[PDB]
Protein backbone atom coordinates (compact mmCIF):
# COMPACT_ATOMS: atom_id res chain seq x y z
CA UNK A 1 0.00 0.00 0.00
CA UNK A 2 0.73 3.82 -0.58
CA UNK A 3 -0.59 6.46 1.64
CA UNK A 4 0.30 9.15 -1.08
CA UNK A 5 -2.14 7.72 -3.94
CA UNK A 6 -5.36 7.21 -0.31
CA UNK A 7 -8.56 9.76 -1.64
CA UNK A 8 -10.17 11.92 0.95
CA UNK A 9 -13.71 9.57 2.67
CA UNK A 10 -15.92 12.41 2.36
CA UNK A 11 -19.59 11.42 0.41
CA UNK A 12 -17.93 7.35 0.54
CA UNK A 13 -18.19 6.96 4.14
CA UNK A 14 -18.68 9.11 7.13
CA UNK A 15 -19.00 8.82 11.23
CA UNK A 16 -21.65 7.96 13.28
CA UNK A 17 -20.05 6.99 17.03
CA UNK A 18 -17.27 6.20 18.65
CA UNK A 19 -17.44 2.16 19.55
CA UNK A 20 -16.34 0.71 22.77
CA UNK A 21 -15.88 4.20 24.41
CA UNK A 22 -11.80 3.86 24.47
CA UNK A 23 -11.58 -0.23 24.85
CA UNK A 24 -10.32 0.47 20.46
CA UNK A 25 -9.37 3.90 20.89
CA UNK A 26 -10.13 6.03 17.94
CA UNK A 27 -12.64 3.45 16.75
CA UNK A 28 -16.14 4.28 14.99
CA UNK A 29 -19.55 2.57 13.74
CA UNK A 30 -18.76 4.05 10.28
CA UNK A 31 -21.74 4.45 7.03
CA UNK A 32 -21.14 3.55 3.32
CA UNK A 33 -22.66 6.78 2.28
CA UNK A 34 -24.49 5.66 -1.07
CA UNK A 35 -25.64 2.03 0.27
CA UNK A 36 -26.00 3.37 4.24
CA UNK A 37 -24.31 -0.37 4.92
CA UNK A 38 -22.21 -0.01 8.42
CA UNK A 39 -18.54 -0.04 8.80
CA UNK A 40 -15.96 -0.13 11.19
CA UNK A 41 -13.29 2.80 10.68
CA UNK A 42 -10.38 3.06 12.43
CA UNK A 43 -9.21 6.51 12.86
CA UNK A 44 -5.42 7.01 13.21
CA UNK A 45 -3.47 9.77 12.92
CA UNK A 46 -0.42 10.67 9.99
CA UNK A 47 2.48 11.47 12.55
CA UNK A 48 6.18 10.97 11.41
CA UNK A 49 6.56 8.85 14.81
CA UNK A 50 3.42 6.78 13.75
CA UNK A 51 3.41 6.30 9.96
CA UNK A 52 5.31 3.09 9.27
CA UNK A 53 3.34 1.36 11.93
CA UNK A 54 0.24 2.90 10.58
CA UNK A 55 1.35 1.33 6.49
CA UNK A 56 1.65 -1.82 8.38
CA UNK A 57 -1.83 -2.15 9.60
CA UNK A 58 -3.06 -1.46 6.37
CA UNK A 59 -1.38 -3.91 4.33
CA UNK A 60 -1.72 -7.07 7.44
CA UNK A 61 -5.79 -6.12 7.42
CA UNK A 62 -5.84 -6.16 3.63
CA UNK A 63 -3.88 -9.51 2.99
CA UNK A 64 -5.06 -11.59 6.19
CA UNK A 65 -8.92 -10.80 6.44
CA UNK A 66 -10.29 -12.44 4.11
CA UNK A 67 -11.36 -15.79 6.02
CA UNK A 68 -14.98 -15.83 7.51
CA UNK A 69 -13.35 -15.28 11.25
CA UNK A 70 -11.42 -12.40 10.69
CA UNK A 71 -13.67 -9.09 10.25
CA UNK A 72 -13.13 -8.47 6.60
CA UNK A 73 -10.75 -4.86 5.17
CA UNK A 74 -12.98 -2.74 3.08
CA UNK A 75 -10.67 -0.01 2.15
CA UNK A 76 -8.45 2.96 3.43
CA UNK A 77 -8.68 6.92 3.07
CA UNK A 78 -7.09 9.91 4.17
CA UNK A 79 -8.86 12.96 5.53
CA UNK A 80 -6.37 15.65 5.07
CA UNK A 81 -6.53 18.28 7.77
CA UNK A 82 -2.49 16.41 10.68
CA UNK A 83 -4.06 14.52 8.49
CA UNK A 84 -6.13 11.68 9.55
CA UNK A 85 -5.81 8.15 8.11
CA UNK A 86 -9.13 5.89 7.98
CA UNK A 87 -9.03 2.19 8.34
CA UNK A 88 -12.66 1.01 6.97
CA UNK A 89 -13.79 -2.47 7.67
CA UNK A 90 -16.63 -4.81 8.17
CA UNK A 91 -18.44 -3.43 10.86
CA UNK A 92 -20.01 -6.03 13.60
CA UNK A 93 -23.01 -5.38 15.49
CA UNK A 94 -23.44 -7.16 18.11
CA UNK A 95 -20.89 -6.74 20.27
CA UNK A 96 -17.64 -7.90 21.70
CA UNK A 97 -17.41 -11.47 23.72
CA UNK A 98 -16.86 -9.37 27.20
CA UNK A 99 -19.63 -7.82 26.84
CA UNK A 100 -21.82 -10.90 25.39
CA UNK A 101 -20.79 -12.40 29.03
CA UNK A 102 -21.55 -9.07 31.38
CA UNK A 103 -24.68 -8.78 29.88
CA UNK A 104 -25.27 -12.07 30.72
CA UNK A 105 -27.61 -13.95 33.74
CA UNK A 106 -24.66 -14.44 36.63
CA UNK A 107 -21.38 -13.69 33.94
CA UNK A 108 -21.35 -17.54 33.11
CA UNK A 109 -22.25 -18.05 29.36
CA UNK A 110 -22.95 -22.44 29.04
CA UNK A 111 -20.39 -24.75 28.14
CA UNK A 112 -21.53 -25.32 24.76
CA UNK A 113 -21.36 -21.79 23.69
CA UNK A 114 -17.44 -21.19 25.21
CA UNK A 115 -16.83 -24.49 22.32
CA UNK A 116 -18.91 -22.89 19.75
CA UNK A 117 -16.39 -19.19 20.28
CA UNK A 118 -13.27 -20.90 21.13
CA UNK A 119 -13.39 -22.68 17.74
CA UNK A 120 -14.30 -19.88 15.69
CA UNK A 121 -11.68 -17.99 17.57
CA UNK A 122 -9.01 -20.55 16.78
CA UNK A 123 -10.09 -21.07 13.35
CA UNK A 124 -9.22 -17.55 12.83
CA UNK A 125 -6.06 -18.07 14.28
CA UNK A 126 -5.33 -21.18 12.30
CA UNK A 127 -5.72 -18.79 9.04
CA UNK A 128 -3.25 -15.90 10.33
CA UNK A 129 -0.05 -18.81 11.94
CA UNK A 130 -0.46 -20.66 8.51
CA UNK A 131 -0.05 -16.95 6.77
CA UNK A 132 3.17 -16.77 9.63
CA UNK A 133 0.90 -13.48 11.23
CA UNK A 134 0.81 -14.07 14.83
CA UNK A 135 -2.58 -12.01 16.29
CA UNK A 136 -0.80 -10.76 19.36
CA UNK A 137 -3.95 -9.15 20.94
CA UNK A 138 -6.38 -12.01 22.10
CA UNK A 139 -9.11 -11.00 24.42
CA UNK A 140 -13.15 -11.22 24.87
CA UNK A 141 -12.22 -7.46 23.63
CA UNK A 142 -10.84 -8.16 20.10
CA UNK A 143 -13.50 -11.03 19.47
CA UNK A 144 -16.88 -9.62 17.78
CA UNK A 145 -20.38 -10.78 17.37
CA UNK A 146 -22.43 -10.42 14.08
CA UNK A 147 -25.70 -9.98 14.08
CA UNK A 148 -26.21 -13.41 13.09
CA UNK A 149 -24.33 -14.85 15.87
CA UNK A 150 -20.50 -14.95 13.31
CA UNK A 151 -17.72 -14.72 15.53
CA UNK A 152 -14.85 -12.69 13.94
CA UNK A 153 -11.37 -11.53 15.16
CA UNK A 154 -10.18 -7.93 15.57
CA UNK A 155 -6.96 -5.57 15.84
CA UNK A 156 -3.81 -5.94 13.81
CA UNK A 157 -2.30 -2.77 15.41
CA UNK A 158 -0.34 -4.97 17.77
CA UNK A 159 0.22 -8.25 15.26
CA UNK A 160 3.69 -9.59 14.40
CA UNK A 161 3.08 1.06 19.75
CA UNK A 162 3.49 3.89 22.35
CA UNK A 163 0.95 2.34 25.11
CA UNK A 164 0.75 -0.92 26.37
CA UNK A 165 -2.84 -2.10 26.85
CA UNK A 166 -4.11 -4.92 29.22
CA UNK A 167 -2.33 -7.70 30.33
CA UNK A 168 -4.50 -10.53 31.41
CA UNK A 169 -4.87 -12.20 28.22
CA UNK A 170 -0.87 -11.82 27.78
CA UNK A 171 1.18 -15.25 27.63
CA UNK A 172 4.28 -15.78 30.09
CA UNK A 173 6.24 -15.72 27.18
CA UNK A 174 5.75 -12.52 25.95
CA UNK A 175 6.73 -10.90 29.48
CA UNK A 176 10.40 -10.25 29.90
CA UNK A 177 11.99 -11.01 33.08
CA UNK A 178 15.61 -11.81 34.07
CA UNK A 179 15.36 -15.40 32.37
CA UNK A 180 13.51 -14.48 29.33
CA UNK A 181 15.18 -10.64 28.39
CA UNK A 182 14.35 -10.77 24.43
CA UNK A 183 10.65 -12.33 25.99
CA UNK A 184 10.88 -15.01 22.71
CA UNK A 185 7.45 -16.51 21.81
CA UNK A 186 5.79 -17.63 18.39
CA UNK A 187 2.25 -18.43 16.92
CA UNK A 188 1.41 -20.36 20.84
CA UNK A 189 1.27 -16.95 22.90
CA UNK A 190 -2.25 -16.60 21.09
CA UNK A 191 -3.31 -20.01 22.04
CA UNK A 192 -2.78 -19.29 26.02
CA UNK A 193 -5.17 -15.93 24.93
CA UNK A 194 -7.70 -18.37 23.56
CA UNK A 195 -7.38 -19.96 26.94
CA UNK A 196 -7.82 -16.95 28.69
CA UNK A 197 -10.65 -15.88 26.67
CA UNK A 198 -12.61 -19.11 27.59
CA UNK A 199 -11.92 -18.52 31.33
CA UNK A 200 -13.15 -15.26 31.07
CA UNK A 201 -16.54 -16.63 28.83
CA UNK A 202 -16.80 -18.91 32.02
CA UNK A 203 -16.28 -16.88 34.90
CA UNK A 204 -17.20 -13.32 33.21
CA UNK A 205 -13.47 -12.03 34.17
CA UNK A 206 -10.10 -13.13 33.41
CA UNK A 207 -7.61 -15.02 35.85
CA UNK A 208 -6.05 -11.92 38.50
CA UNK A 209 -8.95 -9.28 37.21
CA UNK A 210 -8.59 -8.05 40.99
CA UNK A 211 -4.43 -7.13 40.83
CA UNK A 212 -3.28 -4.20 39.77
CA UNK A 213 -2.42 -4.52 35.84
CA UNK A 214 1.18 -4.32 36.85
CA UNK A 215 1.06 -6.76 39.78
CA UNK A 216 -0.62 -9.42 36.75
CA UNK A 217 2.21 -8.85 34.81
CA UNK A 218 4.52 -9.55 37.19
CA UNK A 219 2.26 -12.34 38.61
CA UNK A 220 1.78 -14.27 35.21
CA UNK A 221 5.19 -15.38 34.51
CA UNK A 222 5.45 -17.12 37.83
CA UNK A 223 2.46 -18.51 38.55
CA UNK A 224 1.06 -21.89 37.75
CA UNK A 225 -1.34 -21.72 34.98
CA UNK A 226 -5.32 -20.72 36.03
CA UNK A 227 -7.74 -22.55 36.49
CA UNK A 228 -11.69 -22.79 36.57
CA UNK A 229 -12.85 -21.85 39.99
CA UNK A 230 -15.73 -24.22 39.68
CA UNK A 231 -15.92 -27.81 39.28
CA UNK A 232 -19.71 -27.58 37.64
CA UNK A 233 -17.71 -27.79 34.09
CA UNK A 234 -17.30 -31.06 31.80
CA UNK A 235 -13.76 -33.15 32.13
CA UNK A 236 -13.25 -32.03 27.89
CA UNK A 237 -13.73 -28.31 28.77
CA UNK A 238 -11.05 -28.87 31.84
CA UNK A 239 -9.02 -30.76 29.70
CA UNK A 240 -8.83 -27.67 26.78
CA UNK A 241 -7.87 -25.14 28.95
CA UNK A 242 -5.47 -26.95 30.13
CA UNK A 243 -4.23 -27.19 26.40
CA UNK A 244 -4.14 -23.49 25.88
CA UNK A 245 -2.47 -22.94 29.22
CA UNK A 246 0.81 -24.99 28.84
CA UNK A 247 2.82 -22.58 30.92
CA UNK A 248 5.86 -23.53 28.86
CA UNK A 249 4.72 -22.63 25.56
CA UNK A 250 7.66 -25.33 24.01
CA UNK A 251 5.03 -28.04 25.12
CA UNK A 252 1.86 -26.22 24.29
CA UNK A 253 -0.13 -27.86 21.25
CA UNK A 254 -0.86 -25.75 17.85
CA UNK A 255 -3.67 -24.03 17.15
CA UNK A 256 -4.57 -27.38 14.34
CA UNK A 257 -3.78 -29.39 17.70
CA UNK A 258 -6.29 -27.57 19.61
CA UNK A 259 -8.99 -27.48 16.77
CA UNK A 260 -8.49 -31.74 17.07
CA UNK A 261 -9.12 -31.34 20.91
CA UNK A 262 -12.53 -33.04 21.64
CA UNK A 263 -13.73 -30.06 23.32
CA UNK A 264 -13.29 -28.07 20.24
CA UNK A 265 -13.85 -30.68 17.38
CA UNK A 266 -17.25 -32.66 19.42
CA UNK A 267 -20.09 -30.01 19.02
CA UNK A 268 -23.12 -32.27 18.52
CA UNK A 269 -25.44 -29.14 19.92
CA UNK A 270 -23.48 -26.34 17.11
CA UNK A 271 -26.89 -25.70 15.11
CA UNK A 272 -29.45 -25.03 18.72
CA UNK A 273 -26.24 -22.67 19.82
CA UNK A 274 -26.45 -20.35 16.73
CA UNK A 275 -29.82 -20.21 17.36
CA UNK A 276 -29.71 -19.67 21.47
CA UNK A 277 -26.47 -17.09 20.62
CA UNK A 278 -28.86 -15.24 18.26
CA UNK A 279 -31.69 -15.11 20.41
CA UNK A 280 -29.40 -13.66 23.05
CA UNK A 281 -27.71 -10.95 20.78
CA UNK A 282 -32.01 -10.13 19.72
CA UNK A 283 -33.13 -10.15 23.58
CA UNK A 284 -30.12 -7.65 24.20
CA UNK A 285 -30.85 -5.62 21.15
N1 LIG B 1 -15.20 -4.41 13.09
C1 LIG B 1 -15.80 -3.83 14.15
N2 LIG B 1 -17.18 -3.81 14.26
C2 LIG B 1 -17.71 -3.34 15.40
N3 LIG B 1 -17.08 -2.88 16.47
C3 LIG B 1 -15.71 -2.87 16.39
C4 LIG B 1 -14.97 -2.45 17.50
C5 LIG B 1 -13.61 -2.45 17.46
C6 LIG B 1 -12.96 -2.84 16.29
C7 LIG B 1 -11.49 -2.73 16.13
C8 LIG B 1 -10.65 -2.63 17.24
C9 LIG B 1 -9.30 -2.42 17.05
N4 LIG B 1 -8.71 -2.34 15.84
C10 LIG B 1 -9.54 -2.49 14.76
F1 LIG B 1 -8.93 -2.57 13.56
C11 LIG B 1 -10.92 -2.66 14.85
N5 LIG B 1 -13.64 -3.27 15.23
C12 LIG B 1 -15.00 -3.31 15.23
MG1 LIG C 1 -13.47 -11.99 6.66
Amino acid sequence: IDLSSLRDPAGIFELVEVVGNGTYGQVYKGRHVKTGQLAAIKVMDVTEDEEEEIKLEINMLKKYSHHRNIATYYGAFIKKSDDQLWLVMEFCGAGSITDLVKNTKGNTLKEDWIAYISREILRGLAHLHIHHVIHRDIKGQNVLLTENAEVKLVDFGVSANTFIGTPYWMAPEVIACDENPDATYDYRSDLWSCGITAIEMAEGAPPLCDMHPMRALFLIPRNPPPRLKSKKWSKKFFSFIEGCLVKNYMQRPSTEQLLKHPFIRDQPNERQVRIQLKDHIDRTR
